[PDB]
């Protein structure tokens, strides 16, 4: 019972996690209105925290692999905790303080998503271990809703950034103890080798960063598409879909577990079909969005339901494969590269192409709202092939499976 408990501990971690990751996109208006800068202004700090998240996150995997790894953990925590907890003093005369905040929190919380879920695996087995990380990655989409709600409510008590970044640090150094103490007791070239030859690995990280290009891509435009579309046909908006997004997650999660689990016990590849039949399933609801809308008086837009339920299901399912195919001292390496691939490939960059594509697209017609919604409409479009090329990818996964998960045993069963 200190296993168990020391999972939900990690998992609390992880919902501090991302409440320290969507407080400040809750309230980056407010701080756009205290700091005095434009939209460009957040850009800046989601890149520059991505950009940290990216290049901490190798460090993070390498000493994980070596030194002590519970240390790093419980310290990467109080790092961010302590970082907020500091940037929130400071005054309205510099904006590139709080920017250097966004990267000491995205650097203490790689060095978390990088450590954690290798502890998670290393703890458990089939079904436990299973089921404790869908927990993990079931903690996004709470903290998710928890980071709104809480920038919002503070917000109503008080309006202001002061007030945003206050209240999760505090509570981050008591799970940072609480995971110092509970938590049971826990060259790289070569590394770097031969998981580029682990075919099974390669596939799935391609996967996981179609995946979050996707997440990316709809998560941010679709909003401005649903407001175009009822204009077509003729805020609370953002709050609808932050809703349909944590509910849908939660559903993801719990309908890829499920479906896993069934598939299992029947067959011996189960783990990527479950995503990859999932995926696809996604991306005909994705697009099922795009040939709704048209009428919106009959439409519901469920398809953003049903297409983002299929599409989170597989979270936890990926963390399982790339710990059945990669030994415990590459999997601190293999997640990081893993986080790595699927940010460059993914949400870094996604929804600026998008945008510029949708650019690209409207310059034919001379600006109409309408117009405005059927160029988004294409330039969204895209992402649909984007889901059918990360399905395609789980496909030549679940063909490699069995073949590197045996070479995996070979290695590890000496």
């Amino acid at each position: 019972e200190k296993r168990k408990a020391a999972a939900a501990i990690l998992s609390l971690g992880n919902v501090l996690n991302y409440l320290d990751r969507y407080t400040v996109a809750g309230v980056l208006l407010d701080i756009q209105q205290h700091f005095g800068v434009k939209d460009r202004g957040a850009g800046l700090l989601q890149s520059v925290f991505i950009c940290s998240f990216m290049v901490a996150a190798p460090i993070f995997g390498y000493l994980g692999d070596r030194f002590n790894r519970k240390v790093i953990l419980s310290c990467g925590i109080f790092f961010w905790s302590a970082v907020t907890f500091s940037s929130s003093f400071i005054p309205q005369q510099y904006f590139w303080l709080l920017v250097l905040s966004r990267g000491l929190v995205g650097i203490g919380e790689a060095s978390y998503s990088t450590i954690a879920p290798t502890i998670i695996g290393d703890l458990f087995t089939k079904n436990t271990r299973t089921l404790m990380l869908s927990v993990f990655y079931f903690a996004i989409p709470l903290g998710s809703g928890l980071g709104y709600i809480t920038g919002s409510s503070v917000k109503q008590a008080a309006g202001d950034w002061h007030w945003a970044l206050r209240v999760s640090p505090v509570l981050g150094m008591i799970t940072g103890t609480l995971i110092l103490i509970l938590v049971p007791a826990t060259s790289w070239l070569r590394d770097m080798k031969a998981l580029i030859r682990n075919r099974s690995y390669v596939f799935s990280s391609l996967a996981t960063s179609a995946v979050s290009f996707a997440t990316g891509a709809l998560g941010m435009w679709i909003p401005l598409y649903l407001h175009r579309a009822q204009v077509v046909q003729k805020a609370k908006d953002s709050l609808i879909f932050g809703a349909i997004t944590c509910f849908t997650g939660f559903l993801g999660v719990v309908t890829g577990a499920g479906a896993t689990r069934w598939c299992r016990l029947k067959t011996q590849r189960a783990d990527p079909l479950v995503c990859a039949v999932g995926m696809l399933g996604s991306a005909i609801f994705i697009c099922l969005i795009f040939v709704a809308a048209k009428s919106s008086i009959v439409g519901a837009y469920i398809c953003i339901f049903v297409g983002e339920t299929l599409l989170f299901s597989n979270w936890a399912i990926t963390a399982d494969i790339l710990m059945y195919v990669v030994i415990p001292t590459r999997r601190a390496t293999a997640v990081a590269l893993q986080s790595f691939t699927s940010h460059l490939l993914g949400d870094a960059g996604s929804p600026y192409l998008i945008g510029f594509i949708s650019d690209l697209i409207r310059q034919s017609t001379k600006d109409s709202p309408l117009w405005e919604f059927l160029s988004l409409g294409y330039a969204l479009m895209l992402c649909p092939f984007v889901v059918v090329l990360g399905g395609m990818f789980f496909l030549a996964t679940a063909l490699f499976f069995v073949s590197d998960r045996a070479r995996a045993e070979q290695q590890v069963n000496q």
